[PDB]
Formats: structure tokens, sequence, C-alpha cells
């Protein structure tokens, strides 16, 4: 079947759009290029729709077979809940879409009785209704990049597919208890969403370890979401229900199967009929979830089927790593063609083809990839990196245009050992806060597609018990990162990182002149700018943290939210 059909309504647009980043003092002081910089909007919608919309055709074998049946023999082991009226609304971002029924992020999250109340009637439907499939608003994402010269023209933009406010309380309610367990049931260390970045790197560097001749891949589906047929979904429903449930979750569940995650027609948001869905909704709970389960089962069987040896994966969604025993450089392009071929019939055909990869510097993970520097005392550590060409064009657009998510701020933390986060966007970031005088401020940031937040005050702690002491003291970089960092900036026009370095020092001094928590920032976040270097010691407030599950909370992502 066809991943969607269309009425020929256009995709219209709910708030302003704009294209462009704005010329300003401020963001100039990141980057000069501000042409090279845009933001996708509705603009390049049809575009997009054109790009997701095609034929699928599955066919299954025995190697998907035995699969399936381990995991759902893995998935009867798992026990879940409901989650209460107060812990779904709890988990709502503050600025989630408002309903089209009377009631807002605010009114869910103050458990106001208009909210809850309707909430209550949209759950009653759902138990009582398991055919009547749901609306749900078709929206173009508006997001930042930088133009790729080797990609000729600009990205068209993301599309969106969810449902009520209502609904996604509901979602909540029924499957959040089996977002934190499944997926681990299923794929154990495999489950990439339970990881900090540390965590993935430590897996990453162990699944290379652990093979005498290691190879790796990373394979790319052309829109994962567009390939998960009907059938996978209900099998993504049939694994959720091998849990230990209630009967109540059961209705549930099934219910938003049948007339939400397996299809169902789309609206623009003026209302108009938009067209139907038959594919994955890219803006439910279960998006991500399903993606990884999904993923996991198929390029699992195409590994046997194709001959991978011993395969290690790492699964986020629609991001796959494999990293397993070579069988000699002719016969891994043999096996990997062989992957593609088996994915390709269990509706998972490749955008750009997978290629055998012999060097773990340069395997990405979700863009990311492992490299390598020293500690204080000159002993070697591994971080997680990645280009930072679309961080630093987000962190511009940022600093002139309001945005209720600081992707700077969720850089920061998940790459905080890196190069180009200490020296760039922390020098960058705390010389505003000290401007605005609003340093103690607590900020919403995504990570992983959830959404967090914090006080950038608090970051010395948070970066610590996340990366350790050593990732306010590393030095020599590869030449890979560096050259990496270096033509970045000179792409976007940035300062280079020695001037980072001279603009560091005078920041610090600033912070450190406010004493308390901000002279905490200056020493530890900035003890790279100067020459007489301070020795630091652990922070108490780092192990109050509790951080131990940060990661997995967020689901994978999708409408669910943090605070620290």
């Amino acid at each position: 079947s066809m991943s969607y059909s269309w009425t020929g309504a256009l995709i219209t647009p709910c708030s302003p759009e704009e294209e462009k980043l704005p010329i300003n003092p401020l963001s100039n002081s990141l980057l000069r290029y501000h042409n090279k910089v845009y933001c996708t909007t509705t603009k390049s919608a049809s575009l997009r729709a054109k790009k997701v919309t095609f034929d699928r055709m599955q066919v299954l074998d025995s190697y998907y077979d035995s699969v399936l049946k381990d995991i759902k023999l893995a998935a009867s082991k798992v026990t879940a809940r409901l989650l209460t009226m107060e812990e779904a609304c709890q988990l709502t971002p503050p600025h989630s879409a408002r309903s089209k029924y009377g009631f807002g992020a605010k009114e869910v999250r103050s458990l106001s009785g208009r909210a809850v109340n309707h909430i209550k009637s949209v759950w009653k439907d759902l138990l009582e209704d398991s055919e009547t499939p749901i609306p749900t608003t078709i929206m173009a994402k508006n997001e930042v990049f930088c133009v790729d010269p080797t990609k000729g023209g600009k990205k068209a933009a993301r599309l969106i597919v969810y449902p009520d406010l209502g609904v996604r309380v509901c979602e909540k309610m029924a499957l959040y208890d089996i977002t934190q367990k499944l997926p681990q049931a299923v794929m154990g260390a495999s489950y990439g969403f339970q990881y900090s970045p540390a965590q993935r790197v430590e897996f990453l560097l162990k699944a290379w370890a652990e093979k005498k001749d290691p190879m790796g891949f990373s394979y790319d589906t052309r829109c994962f979401d567009s390939t998960v047929t009907e059938r996978d979904i209900r099998t993504e429903e049939s694994i959720y229900r091998a849990c230990s449930l209630p009967e109540e979750a059961h209705t549930a569940i099934h219910s938003l199967t049948e007339r939400l995650y397996v299809g169902g027609p789309m609206f623009n948001s003026k209302g108009q009929t938009c067209g139907y869905r038959r594919c994955r909704a890219s803006g439910v709970l279960t998006t991500s979830m399903g993606n990884t389960i999904t993923c996991y089962v198929k390029a699992l069987a195409a590994c046997k089927a194709a001959g991978i040896i011993a395969p290690t994966m790492l699964v986020c969604g629609d991001d796959l790593v494999v990293i397993s025993e070579s069988q000699g450089t002719e016969e891994d392009e043999r096996n990997l063609r062989a992957f593609t071929e088996a994915m390709t019939r269990y509706s998972a055909p490749p955008g750009d083809p997978p290629r055998p990869e012999y060097d773990l510097e340069l395997i990405t993970s979700c863009s990311s990839n492992v490299s390598v520097a020293l500690g204080p005392q000159g002993r070697r550590r591994y971080y997680l990196t990645r280009d930072p060409t679309t961080p630093i064009a987000r962190a511009a657009w940022e600093t002139v245009r309001h945005s209720p998510i600081n992707s700077w701020l969720g850089n920061i933390i998940q790459y905080a050992p890196t190069i180009w986060a200490r020296m760039v966007l922390m020098t960058h970031f705390f010389s505003i806060l000290m401007a605005q005088d609003t340093l103690d401020q607590n900020l919403n940031f995504e990570m992983y597609g959830a959404v967090y937040s914090v006080s950038p005050l608090d970051l010395p702690a948070i970066i610590e018990r996340l990366h350790g002491l050593d990732a306010f003291s590393l030095h020599t970089y590869t030449p890979h990162e560096l050259t990496r960092v270096a033509s970045a900036l000179r792409k976007l026009g940035a300062p280079p990182l020695r001037a980072w370095k001279s603009r560091a020092r005078a920041v610090r001094a600033s912070l450190i002149s406010r004493g308390g928590r901000a002279a905490v920032c200056g020493r530890y976040l900035f003890n790279w700018a100067v020459k007489t270097k301070l020795k630091l010691t652990p922070l108490p407030e780092a192990r109050l943290l509790d951080l131990s599950s940060w990661f997995t909370v967020g689901a994978g992502g999708g409408d669910i939210y943090h605070s620290v």
C-alpha cells in the first residue's frame, strides 16, 4: 500500500514562519555568513510530502519469524501498569500544542477541571470504541540548518503527524510505563536511548573491542516512518501486549493501535482534510519505541539472513549501527549487500547504501562518533562528539529568535567534553546570559527528542555527573576532530578556536567576580582558557543529582517532559 494518500489540500502553517537568519550583531559574533543559515518552513512541505509518499512491499521469512518469536518471549517477562492521570499530566511539556477542546499544556500540568474531565472522556471513548480513526494534524517542522556545499540545495521541512493533546495524555496513561521497560527487555544493551553519551561511548568501544577483527556499519533507511507497514504496527501491538498488563491497558492499547497507530486521516492547521496515513505516525508516544523495536527485529533477522557474523547492534529508533566480525573486505561488501536486500524485503530499503567501516572514529550513530583525547594526567579519554555545524547554526538562530527549545543548552550538556562545546558554545552563551542577567533562569531543551529543564548555573554539577571530572580538562584532540571543527567554523564564518580562547578569558573572569554558583562555572567550565590551571575537585552537588535514568525516561523522544 501507499504510505499516504493526499486530497490536494495544502499543509499550512500555524504561526508566522521565518526562512532566513536575522542580521544582528549578536548572532554575527557567532557566525558572519548569515545567508548560509536557513530554517525550513511550510514552503517546502509539498516537496517532503512527495518524498515520504510511496508504495511499500513487505515479504517476511523464517529469519524474521524466528527473531519475532524470541522478542515476544522476552516481552512476556515485562510487567507494566497504567499511569495515573496525575503522572501522565506531569509528563506533558509546558508548551505542548494546545487541545482544540478549550485547554492547553498549562491546564493539563495544573490538573484543571476542564482538562482532566476532557481527558477522562477521551479515555472512556478509547475503551468503548476500538474502531473510529482518530484525527491527526500534519505540520511542517521549522528547523535550522547550514547549506551543504556537497548536497546542492536546502533541505525540505520534515513533517510531523500528531493527535490532539487529550489523546496524547491518554497515550501516556496506556503506554508510558511500557516505554520504560519493554525496549530493555527485548534487546537489552542494544537499546540506545537508555544511555548517556558517555555510556554510548562505552558500549561502542566494548563492541569494537570484543571482535577479533571488527567491522562496523550504519544502516540508513530511506524515510523509516513511511516504510513501517500496518502489519508492523499491529505486530508492535502484539509485542506491547505480550507484557503482563491489566485488562484496561490491553483495551486502550488495542484501541490506540486500531484508531491511531495503524493510520488515520490527516488535517492541516486550518482544519482541512489533507490526506490519510497508513504508516508510522511521526508524532505519537510510540514513534520512537515502535521504530526502535521494529528496526531491531528487521535488522537482527537481516544479519542472520545475510551472514553477518556475531552482530552487536546499537538501535536508537530508526538509527542503526552494527558492529561485527569482518569476513574479509570483499566478503564484508557482499554481506552488506545481502543485508540491504533482506532489509529491503522487510520493507526498509536504504537511503544511502551501507558501507563497511574499519575505524571506530568514523562510525556515526545518531550523527555522533567516538573520539579520543587526553585527560589532566595524560590518560587517554574517550568521548562522544559530532560535526558542530548544525549545533552552531541553531545556536546562532536561538540567540536572535525566541525559541522555547534551547538546543545550545542540550548540546552543551550532551557534548560537554568536546572542544567545540567548550570553546564555542560555553563561551558564547555564558557571555550572553551575563549580559541579560539571566544566569539562574531555568531553560527548556531537548535530548533524544524529549524535553528537559535546567539552570545553566547547575551545568558544572550536571557535566561532572554525566561525563566525569575529566570533561573539564580534555586536551590534545585528534586531527580528524580538530580539522572538522575548524572546517565548520570556517564554513559558517565563525571566529576560529584561538579567538574563542581570547574571549573565554574575559567571560571566565566575569563569572568568577560574581562568586557563588557563577564562580563555580567560571572555574570549572573555563579552566581550559587560562595558563595557570586550577586543580578541579569533585563537586558535592554532582553526587546529589538524580540522573541514573535521565535518558531512559525520555522514551526515545516525544511529547515528554522532565525537570531538574
